[PDB]
């Protein structure tokens, strides 16, 4: 839907996919609780129905995610060689 493709879910995550990937590419490359997450993203409102989403679906099976001691990491594709 339109209004879905604003960012009522996706938007975020792509985002928060973005960041990670480009943190992740400059060095940091270790894990980082939700919250972390979304002050960077600008996601701290975010909503307690998408918060518990990304912690529990989008960051649990999204391929370019690594969980790493409850904290959520960026996993890479197949290395930049």
């Amino acid at each position: 839907a339109l209004s879905g493709s604003s960012g009522y879910k996706f938007g975020v995550l792509a985002k928060i996919v973005n960041y990670m990937k480009t943190r992740h590419q400059r060095g940091d490359t270790h894990p980082l609780t939700l919250d972390e997450i979304l002050d960077e993203t600008q996601h701290l409102d975010i909503g307690l129905k998408q918060k518990q989403w990304l912690m529990t679906e989008a960051l649990v099976n999204n391929p370019k995610i690594e969980v790493i001691d409850g904290k959520y990491a960026f996993k890479p594709k197949y290395n930049v060689r």
